[PDB]
C-alpha cells in the first residue's frame, strides 16, 4: 500500500481548518483504502517541530506527505531535499521543488460572498474580524470581505483583533467576546477553531464558519461558511503517486475549479440567499473577481483602475489594506 502522511498545525477537534484536512484524509481512505494507508501528526508547530515531524514521517516510509499549513513552507522545502523518493504537497505556499508541489485555494472568493451577506444582514454595518497572523492570505481575506460588503454598504466597517496564531481556542473566544462587547453584530475569522462561533451563538450574534461548515455549533446563527474541499485533490495526487505520473506543480484554485465552496445559506432572508447564490455563481463562472477596480488603498492611493483585475503575484505578497479598513497592518 502507498503510505501517505499528514502534518496538521492543530487537532481535528478544531472542527474547522485541521478538521477539514482530516475529513479529506478520510475521503482519501474511503476512495483508495485498499491501496493507501494514512498516518498523521497534529499540533505540529512551525520551525524545528515541523522539520523533525516531517522528517520522522518520511523516515517511517511515507511516500506522499501533505503539510497542511502555510508555516510549513520552508520546513517542507528543506526536508524534501533529503528525501528524493518522497513526494511532498504543501498547503497554501508558493514554493515548489522537483519532488514538492504547492496547493493553494482562493479562499478570498468565499470572503467576498460573506461580505455581501454581512452588509445585507448587519443593521449597524459593523463586523468583528478575528485575525490569525498577518500573512498575505489573511490580508487578502480581510480586503475581499470589505470589498464584498462595500458593494452593498459603502460605509461598512470591520474591527480586527489579532490572535497571532492559527489555532488558539482561548484567544479566539476572548477575541469574539471583546468584539461583541464592543458592539459588532457579525463575527468572522481567519483562525482554525469553532471557539468564536460558539461565543457568537451564545450571544445570539450571527457569524460565518471557517474552513468547515460549522452549522452544528451555531444552528440558528451561522449564515454560511467558506468550505475547503481538499478531498478530490488528495485523491487525485495519491492516484498520481500510485500510477507513477505525479509531477511537481504549483496551483492556486478557487470556486470554478472546485477547491472552495460556500456552505448552505442559512438564517437569512430569501433575497439575501438569492444574492449570495448569484454572487458565488458569478465568481464560479469567471465573471466576478473580487479584486477588480476601481479600488483604493487604506492610505488613499489608487490600487486598481476601473475594470482592472489584480495580478495574482500582487495578491500573494499582499501587505496593504483597501480603503475602509481601520486596522494598522503589523
Ligand atoms: N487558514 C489556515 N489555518 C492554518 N494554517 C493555515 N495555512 C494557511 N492558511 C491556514
Ligand atoms: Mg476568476
Amino acid at each position: 500500500k502507498l503510505k501517505v502522511g499528514f502534518i496538521y498545525i492543530g487537532p481535528p477537534g478544531d472542527f474547522g481548518w485541521t478538521y477539514q484536512h482530516d475529513q479529506a484524509r478520510k475521503e482519501l481512505v474511503e476512495a483508495l483504502g485498499d491501496k493507501v494507508e494514512t498516518t498523521f501528526l497534529e499540533n505540529v508547530a512551525e520551525g524545528a517541530d515541523a522539520e523533525r515531524s516531517i522528517k520522522r514521517i518520511a523516515r517511517a516510509g511515507n511516500k506522499l506527505i501533505f503539510t497542511t499549513s502555510f508555516g510549513y513552507m520552508d520546513p517542507t522545502v528543506k526536508v524534501a531535499k533529503k528525501f528524493p523518493d518522497v513526494k511532498f504537497e504543501h498547503a497554501t505556499g508558493y514554493k515548489t521543488a522537483d519532488n514538492m508541489s504547492a496547493y493553494n485555494a482562493r479562499f478570498y472568493e468565499g470572503r467576498y460572498v460573506q461580505g455581501v451577506i454581512a452588509a445585507k444582514m448587519s443593521k449597524k454595518g459593523i463586523a468583528g474580524y478575528i485575525g490569525s497572523v498577518p500573512v498575505p492570505e489573511v490580508v487578502q481575506g480581510i480586503n475581499s470581505f470589505m470589498l464584498g460588503a462595500q458593494s452593498v454598504n459603502p460605509d461598512f466597517r470591520v474591527k480586527v483583533i489579532w490572535v497571532n496564531s492559527w489555532f488558539d481556542p482561548g484567544k479566539e473566544a476572548d477575541a469574539a467576546k471583546a468584539l461583541i462587547d464592543q458592539g459588532v453584530d457579525i463575527i468572522t475569522q481567519h483562525t482554525d477553531s469553532t471557539a468564536a462561533i460558539q461565543v457568537a451563538h451564545d450571544r445570539g450574534i450571527k457569524a460565518f464558519g471557517q474552513a468547515s461548515d460549522m452549522i452544528k455549533f451555531a444552528p440558528d446563527t451561522q449564515l454560511t461558511a467558506v468550505v475547503d474541499e481538499w478531498g478530490p485533490y488528495y485523491i487525485d495526487r495519491a492516484k498520481a503517486v500510485l500510477d507513477g505520473t505525479w509531477k511537481s506543480q504549483n496551483i492556486w484554485w478557487g470556486m470554478k475549479e472546485g477547491l472552495v465552496k460556500m456552505a448552505p445559506f442559512t438564517n437569512m432572508p430569501d433575497d439575501v440567499k438569492k444574492l449570495a447564490e448569484e454572487t458565488e455563481a458569478r465568481i464560479k463562472s469567471g465573471e466576478l473577481n473580487p479584486f477588480t477596480g476601481p479600488i483604493k488603498k487604506q492610505d488613499g492611493s489608487e490600487w486598481l483602475k476601473a475594470g482592472e483585475k489584480a495580478d495574482d503575484q500582487t495578491l500573494l505578497g499582499m501587505n496593504f489594506y483597501v480603503a475602509g479598513v481601520d486596522d494598522k497592518l503589523p
